[PDB]
């Protein structure tokens, strides 16, 4: 179960909205791969 | 560039944060891994 997507900036709009928090170190438009454990 | 973290409801504070929104499929309370590629 994994996916790929890109780092964005939350807004008004995504509150409410399943997401992982993203740390310093990687920023919005990075690349990322997401796999559930 | 990899971290572990568990998928959380976005709230009003959260608002600017760096985000990866998460699909259905996957939970608030999964744990996944990201890495940056």
């Amino acid at each position: 179960k994994k996916f790929v997507a890109r780092v964005e900036e939350a807004r008004a709009e995504d509150v409410g909205k399943r997401v992982v928090i993203i740390p310093k170190g990687i920023k919005v438009g990075d690349v990322v791969e997401v796999k559930k454990v």
